[PDB]
């Protein structure tokens, strides 16, 4: 049908980094776009939440809720979303079971309507037809959101990149990327995470090759901190650890939620009974395992200076133990990490050392970023996903693309982009924040 009314309005995700939450309106149809949480600025053990007191207000015309990843960014906010409101949820194999576990894991039996989408579906609303497409990120089965309007696509990408190894479930859609581009969009919604890192990503086949040169010359034990969230890495570190007849150990007791859910799905590749539980470590020679730290905000860096100060409630570093931090190094936890190199330089540990020509990201740079623009050719262009200079520098992409510098719009968050069919305005403040938990 000829729809009349365009509103887009951030909740989350704008001003930050993570907390991704992005509503559409159509006309009397409202879509919630992710529903993410966010760690607390520069303590663990605590979580924000979008102030989603507007769609309460208007709660009778929310169709849905659209998860693009599993990734607590995105998905993480779901669980208190749903005490306040009843709706359907959508998304991929992956980011739906994951949902489930969110829910379980909060002891919450209230029953929910669950649809599972992949790159084929046409999810049917009244006025609006929504689709998705494939993306390449650092967990897989990510997808985007394409909300067919009258006026055209309104497509969110989630978080997302363009590597040239990825070709599984990470493999992007250049096709039906293609596709949405000529029928036409009206509205990008896109991620600025690294808007400001000029160029490209690293491919990650050449990041784990580096990983693999490094690691093949430990000749004690190796232990390796990643993110719970990059199981690209995590992936990585497998492959290695079977080509260099080693042996994986988490830390813990039990693997981690998301981890053991996705590979209980056959997400990983896992030759049989290369895992040895944190339990039967001692058995096997220094020079036949790999000690896999992850952690959620800092965690792992904070779990190697546990290691270290000799302090660690499961296992502690020994003089010999090479160590690697295959995380990115932000600003914020800048600080941590150099504390944390001397305490492990003093427990007589090697650092292996992490190559500089190497910028690793589960988020597209400039120039990915411009892939997306470029494909999609949008008409209106609202950067979200990054903080307010982040958003500046994805907004001069889409200018340089071709789109209209008019029609570049930057938002706090509760800002609403209105459409009446003639001109885009922002006209109207609602009502946003953090809500601590
Ligand atoms: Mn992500």
């Amino acid at each position: 049908k000829k729809n009349k009314d365009i509103r887009i309005i951030p909740l989350g995700g704008v001003g930050e980094i993570a907390k991704n939450m992005y509503i559409v309106e159509v006309d009397d149809e409202m879509f919630m776009l992710d529903a993410g949480l966010m760690f607390p600025e520069d303590l663990g053990v605590d979580i924000v939440i979008p102030d989603i007191q507007y769609v309460i207000e208007n709660k009778e015309r929310l169709k849905g809720i659209f998860l693009t990843h599993g990734h607590e960014a995105a998905i993480g906010a779901v669980s208190y979303v749903l005490e306040q409101i009843d709706a359907p949820v959508y998304g991929s194999k992956l980011t739906i079971a994951l949902v489930k576990e969110a829910m379980k894991a909060r002891n919450i039996k209230k029953k929910v309507r669950y649809y599972t989408v992949n790159h084929d579906s046409i999810m049917r609303f009244k006025n609006v037809n929504v689709s998705f497409f494939n993306t390449t990120h650092s967990i897989p089965d990510s997808l985007g959101v394409c909300i067919h309007t009258s006026y055209g696509s309104i497509v969110y990408t989630g978080e997302f990149k363009f590597d040239q190894s990825l070709h599984g479930h990470y493999a992007p859609d250049l096709k039906r990327m293609a596709e949405i581009g000529d029928e036409g969009v009206f509205a990008l919604i896109s991620d600025s995470t690294e808007a400001e890192k000029p160029g490209y990503n690293t491919p990650e086949n050449i990041i784990e090759h580096h990983m693999y040169d490094a690691f093949a010359k430990v000749k004690g034990r190796l232990i390796v901190s990643c993110y719970a969230s990059n199981f690209v890495r995590i992936q990585q570190v497998l492959n290695i650890a079977s080509q260099l007849n080693r042996k994986v150990s988490f830390l813990g007791r039990s693997l981690e939620s998301s981890f053991n859910i996705a590979r209980k799905m056959g997400y990983f590749d896992i030759p049989k009974d290369l895992l040895i539980p944190i339990n039967e470590v001692e058995n096997y020679p220094k020079n036949e395992v790999i000690i896999i730290a992850t952690g959620m905000q800092g965690e792992p860096v904070e779990a190697l200076s546990q290691m270290a100060r000799k302090k660690h409630k499961i296992m502690n570093i020994e003089e010999g133990d090479s160590i690697f931090l295959a995380i990115t190094a932000s600003a914020n936890m800048e600080v941590i990490i150099a504390d944390t190199l001397n305490e492990l330089v003093r427990a007589g540990a090697h650092i292996i050392p992490n190559n500089k020509k190497i910028h690793a990201s589960s988020h597209g740079c400039m120039e990915e970023l411009k892939m997306m623009l470029n494909i999609m050719k949008p008409e209106y262009f609202v950067p979200v996903q990054g903080e307010f200079k982040m958003q500046i520098a994805h907004a001069k992409l889409a200018a340089e693309t071709g789109v209209a510098p008019e029609k570049i719009f930057l938002v706090e968050k509760g800002d609403v982009i209105s459409y009446n069919g003639k001109d885009m305005i922002l006209n109207e403040k609602v009502q946003s924040g953090n809500i601590l938990i």
